[PDB]
């Protein structure tokens, strides 16, 4: 990473890891980061080698020595001029170096989250809540899993106050493993989603693994309208818990939904009050409610909560309103599944002008559901749908549809739309890896 980073010395690294200095050549200067691309390492880092699926960072360990880096960690001695912790399993090393550091920096509160949806939104609403108070680390992208979530760890600093770590996890067993490096004051689950094995049991049941690690007078986070809400506040039944959602703890009324915002009333143990939310969509106000609800756990008062909340900014490629006069770009391209794609449509309907939606393919799925979505979304008041993809056709089964099998031959069609027509107001969608934001931002250069 690039940000400011603490050092690490020799003794740090060989204390969290157990490790041993090869040949006993102890580097006599610290340590100022640890990474795990070769591309990148230089003089002072320490070169962490991991292996994995078909891959193995021990064989570039000669390359990290031409770029001058004197400092590596690694499995298995290896015949070069650099000083090497030998280790026997580099991935669970790397795991802990974050948990010594999260210990090491002991003045912290800290909150994990996990859910099936909503999770890097509830976690940017954190970070602004918190970091209006005091230095906060978030976890950024998508370092949410077993290598992802120490890496973050590394990043912590003494003035840090606050941690809010997002766990991605879907799998049996993944979610204490990263839990148990973070060790959470403040835990829970935003949502149960659609089914990936196991089923949604399955994603429950993973999930609940959050609860476990949860510290001595810590608090258990539970979503009070959810499927799998009972279940859930079993599994969190060994802490104190609070609740979000209606019938819970922390709820919202008189929800009113405004073009790129949203207002409502905010009832808590802690008292009531009114929000206007600078997010758009029914979601936003359930992830806003999510977070006040962690946000109260740790102490902070309803005060701070909403003044976090009114000042909070979302995530790149999450409903992104990006005014380009006469012209309004929405850009929604982060990801995509049948259900967020009419979600997303019902945003566009707000919008003034001639409403555009482009939209790419919905992954993981297929034909069917396309044909269906093609279909719902044909029924709605939109002025013209653009679809993007290998499955458009099925899209176009069930004047106002068009379909593109690539974004190359759709471009123009978006150009002759602005000519045809006035302002136009676009929204832009598709599952992560149609990169639907290279369509956008193609059309936005003229
Ligand atoms: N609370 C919610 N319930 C249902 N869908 C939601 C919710 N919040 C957001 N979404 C949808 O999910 C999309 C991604 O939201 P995001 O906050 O990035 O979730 P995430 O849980 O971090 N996803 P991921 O890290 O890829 O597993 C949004 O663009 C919405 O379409
Ligand atoms: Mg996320």
């Amino acid at each position: 990473s690039t940000v400011p980073l603490e050092p690490w010395t020799a003794q740090q690294l060989q204390q969290a890891t157990q490790g041993y200095w090869h040949k006993d050549q102890i580097p006599q200067t610290e340590i100022k980061r640890i990474l795990t691309d070769s591309r990148h390492a230089e003089s002072g880092d320490a070169f962490l080698a991991l292996k994995g699926e078909r891959f193995d960072a021990h064989n570039f360990v000669a390359q990290v020595v031409a770029n001058g880096c004197q400092v590596a960690i690694v499995e298995r001695p290896i015949d070069a001029e650099i000083a090497q912790l030998v280790v026997a399993d580099t991935r669970l090393a790397l795991g802990q170096l974050g948990a010594y550091r999260r210990e090491q920096n002991a003045q912290l509160k800290v909150i994990a989250l996990t859910g099936s949806s909503g999770k890097t939104t509830t976690k940017e609403m954190l970070g602004s809540i918190l970091s209006r108070l005091a230095p906060t680390l978030i976890t950024r992208g998508n370092l949410n899993n077993d290598l992802g979530v120490p890496m973050m760890l590394l990043e912590l600093r003494k003035e840090h106050q606050y941690a809010v770590m997002e766990l991605g996890a879907n799998h049996q067993g993944e979610i204490d493993y990263t839990s148990k490096i973070v060790q959470p004051h403040v835990a829970g689950i935003l949502n149960i989603g659609t089914a990936h094995f196991g089923g949604r049991d399955g994603i429950c049941r993973a999930k609940s693994e959050i609860y476990r690690h949860i510290l001595p007078q810590g608090v258990a986070i539970v979503p009070q309208q959810d499927d799998f809400t009972a279940e859930i506040r079993e599994a969190a039944k060994s802490h104190q818990i609070m609740s979000f959602g209606a019938g819970g703890d922390v709820f919202a009324t008189e929800i009113e939904l405004l073009p790129q915002s949203a207002n409502f009333q905010l009832h808590t143990p802690q008292g009531s009050s009114f929000v206007r939310l600078p997010f758009a969509g029914e979601h936003n106000v359930q992830n806003a409610t999510a977070a006040v609800a962690f946000a109260l756990a740790l102490g902070v008062s309803l005060e701070d909560i909403v003044k976090g909340l009114e000042q909070a900014q979302g995530a790149k490629g999450r409903l992104n309103f990006i005014q380009k006069t006469p012209h309004l770009f929405i850009d929604d391209t982060y990801n995509a599944n049948p259900t967020s794609m009419r979600a997303a449509a019902q945003v566009l309907l707000q919008q003034n002008g001639i409403k555009v939606m482009v939209m790419g393919d919905i992954g993981e799925l297929s034909w069917q559901e396309h044909h269906d979505l093609g279909r719902d979304l044909a029924e709605l008041p939109l002025d013209h749908i653009v679809a993007v993809g290998q499955f458009a056709s099925a899209a176009l089964e069930g004047t106002k549809l068009k379909a593109f099998q690539t974004q190359a031959e759709a471009l123009p069609f978006l150009i002759n739309l602005i000519q045809t027509h006035q302002s136009m107001s676009f929204l832009f969608k598709g599952s992560r890896f149609t990169h639907m934001e290279t369509l956008m931002a193609d059309l936005m250069e003229k």
